[PDB]
């Protein structure tokens, strides 16, 4: 259903080593946090995959349009990709 799912992509990436925690909590946490983030129970292998090279396209966007991109919120690559074709002699 509708969930904030960008909430547990953050919590999953931001995530810290908590030595009183220990090895093993801190991999269940994980755990819950990529699979509230990803929700692979409503998605393909192949959207999943989608999903991280969007991750990694938006992390290398020139710096100059990065406040730009995020103001429109591509929703996947093909958006991004058309867009960037679009929006870059800035």
């Amino acid at each position: 259903h509708m969930t904030d799912s960008e909430f547990f992509h953050q919590r999953f990436r931001n995530l810290i080593y908590v030595e009183f925690v220990g090895p093993r909590k801190t991999l269940i946490k994980l755990r819950n946090l990529c699979l509230d983030w990803l929700q692979p129970e409503t998605r393909t292998k192949e959207e999943i995959i989608e999903l991280l090279v969007l991750e990694q396209y938006l992390t290398i966007i020139p710096e100059k349009l990065k406040p730009w991109v995020r103001a429109k919120k591509p929703e996947n690559c093909e958006k991004l990709v058309t867009l960037l074709e679009n929006y870059k002699e800035m």
